[PDB]
């Protein structure tokens, strides 16, 4: 399971919608985690994960920066 | 950048609450992110990321099973 970050999104954005912008690319449903500061408030970066190391490298080819709301989101390769 | 696991936390927990479990711990500024299930829910859960994997280490040894609200929290990873 290869795990991906995911930044820019917008500070509405919800787990349905990361789900959504994954669609197509079988990212693993419960894997969302969403970052948050130390002040309680989203900072636009997520962590999803996918079964394996070659789907988590494709999504972060085809899906950066394509949009979610009004925002291209940023997304980093497996580490 | 070496991340644990935290389970068993309070549905409703704040950043602050967390921060102050790893008081002392080197935890890389917002790097806290909890963690949804599938139907979207919080859950208890989160992953904190620390700076060296010798820090995270110390952290899951000297932190397991301290609490977290009234709930005493499993540390795991990395």
């Amino acid at each position: 399971p290869t795990v991906i970050k995911v930044q820019n999104m917008p500070f509405t954005v919800s787990i349905d919608e990361i789900l959504d912008f994954f669609y197509g690319y079988q990212v693993i449903p419960g894997s969302v985690c969403l970052k948050y500061n130390e002040k309680g408030m989203p900072t636009g970066e997520a962590m999803v994960a996918f079964e394996s190391r070659d789907e988590a490298t494709a999504a972060v080819i085809d899906l950066n920066d394509r949009p979610i709301g009004s925002r291209k989101v940023k997304l980093s390769g497996p580490s």
